[PDB]
């Protein structure tokens, strides 16, 4: 497990061999790895027992029998979302908050997930979409759950943070989950797209971010990104993502069918094709916004953009075509 | 009758004759009906305007769940109470019926808008989102300090609909219940003051291009337009009391200088900065409501005038002479 862990700057760790290695805890762990790595604890004084405390009963709430939005996703988006931190073209442009930010909005961004969208739970009238009305539902769900959790017995990660310093963590997540939710996808590219055309950056190239809204703009695209980031990681690894989607996906599409519902796009079990849906994945959002933040961090991003593309036309190989 | 049973009747009759007038003394209807003034003025809106036929709204339906509603208006909240939703929905349903607006609304989109203010305000504590963001409230934690009482008060208002007999809405479509639902949700949520700002520049670029037929009704063009004008026109009948008869206004300054002391007193006792306006101690009452009106009520109102030119003259005309009572009551 500790060789594996030697792999945690790197993009496309096999999260799923440290989830088996570590009794199913790969969040605890790698969020301890990471915390230690940016020598968070000592610099917001996170006492150790404390962080173990909060992240196991984190953890606790993602569903084991969810397939996809579980623990496992999660450590994955935390671990690639703090490789994308250390990118080059972004060398101390954040500050040590900023980064805690991004890295437990990480953590917590799909907490206690159903296994079912956004539009299952507004089309079944769920009790979740009556709270949220009808609005970024899940998403506001997850931040309510992850920072509540905060609340247990020695859990409160944060309790040595200057009252404006939780503020401002507090805000700067909820700006980055919120940003998770797919209904703002393409705003988000849209202004993403617009950042990059006039970007600046200093004589090193490293990005030039002036003010919260240029800032907190970059870090919901880097959580985005990694959230996004399965087609970009060898294809073993991708191969089980896939596989992890559709199961859960099949299943939501079993309850509407149940439930005489017209079955969601890619929820068909009877009537899938997971090639087709991964290249059309790939093709209308993943290498839409990879491209997008590669022109950001230019060259920074060229091997994750290579093997997207190379995935890309893996998984167009056998689709019979003109 | 009227939908609760009073004493008397015939004297409560006589004041909801008003109900299609600006300046219904709505306090006067709340005493005659037994603190009833939500139920009472729905229950006539409704009937006025053939809802029930409309929507086969069946009326021990409606009056089940409008007393329920009412019940959830905290009584011992002296501004946000069900006597300001039952004024919201009385101005609502005057301010639908301007004749700029004539044969606008589809019969759903009037119960929509008169829906939205009957629920706007509903389980309000008599505090602020701030205050609610500040106490970390389990408000604020579960709506991540967004819009956090206009989130709970839509929660609560839908959810109602699911107590036994409640169900207002059991003969709307599918589609009709979904079209509505967000609707309300837009209407509701533009009664968070975060949003008015923008929501007033936007009622400007509206009113700057906006189109008429000959006989001054405005045309709209899609459903952005359509809810636009049925945000402003809610935000506007939320804050409408400076427009109203004096007394009338006299009377919603008291209380909401009320409301506001009372959670000045929480926040001093919890030793944190005193809001703006909550403090007792140091208080202009008058000079306040002379802000209020230069500062927020009157940009709106004299746009919304702008938009229904001339319907809301006189509006505007009786919003001048109480900011100069209370301008002349400054000590
Ligand atoms: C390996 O495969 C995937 C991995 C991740 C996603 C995916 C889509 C959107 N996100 C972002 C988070 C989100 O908002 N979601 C999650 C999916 O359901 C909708 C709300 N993630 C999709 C994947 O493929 C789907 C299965 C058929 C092709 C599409
Ligand atoms: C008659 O007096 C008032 C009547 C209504 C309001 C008022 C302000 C904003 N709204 C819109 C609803 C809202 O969002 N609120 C409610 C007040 O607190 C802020 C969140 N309503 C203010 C009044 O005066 C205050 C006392 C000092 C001057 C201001
Ligand atoms: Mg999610
Ligand atoms: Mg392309
Ligand atoms: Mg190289
Ligand atoms: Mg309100
Ligand atoms: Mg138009
Ligand atoms: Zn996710
Ligand atoms: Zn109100």
């Amino acid at each position: 497990l500790a060789k594996e862990l030697e792999d945690v700057n790197k993009w496309g760790l096999h999260v799923f061999r440290i989830a088996e290695l570590s009794g199913n805890r790969p969040l605890t762990v790698i969020m301890h790895t990471i915390f230690q790595e940016r020598d968070l604890l000592k610099t917001f004084k996170i006492p150790v027992d404390t962080l173990i405390t909060y992240l196991m009963t984190l953890e606790d709430h993602y569903h084991a029998d969810v397939a996809y939005h579980n623990n496992i996703h999660a450590a994955d988006v935390v671990q690639s979302t703090h490789v994308l931190l250390s990118t080059p073209a972004l060398e101390a442009v954040f500050t040590d908050l900023e980064i805690l930010a991004a890295i437990f909005a990480s953590a917590i961004h799909d907490v206690d997930h159903p296994g079912v969208s956004n539009q299952f739970l507004i089309n079944t009238n769920s009790e979740l979409a009556l709270m949220y009305n009808d609005s970024s539902v899940l998403e506001n769900h997850h931040l309510a759950v992850g920072f509540k959790l905060l609340q247990e017995e020695n859990c409160d990660i944060f309790q040595n943070l200057t009252k404006k310093q939780r503020q401002s963590l507090r805000k700067m997540v909820i700006d980055i989950v919120l940003a998770t939710d797919m209904s703002k996808h393409m705003n988000l590219l849209a202004d993403l797209k617009t950042m990059v055309e006039t970007k600046k950056v200093t004589s090193s190239g490293v990005l030039l971010l002036d003010n919260y809204s240029d800032r907190i703009q970059v870090l919901q695209n880097m959580v985005h990104c990694a959230d996004l980031s399965n087609p970009t990681k060898p294809l073993q690894l991708y191969r089980q993502w896939t596989d992890r989607i559709m199961e859960e996906f099949f299943r939501q599409g079993d309850r509407e069918r149940e439930r005489g519902m017209e079955i969601s796009p890619m929820c068909d079990k009877h009537n899938a094709s997971v090639e087709k849906s991964q290249v059309g994945f790939i093709d209308y959002i993943v290498h839409p916004l990879w491209e997008t933040w590669a022109d950001l961090v230019h060259p920074d991003a060229q091997d994750i953009l290579d093997t997207l593309e190379d995935n890309r036309e893996w998984y167009q190989s056998t689709i019979p075509q003109a």
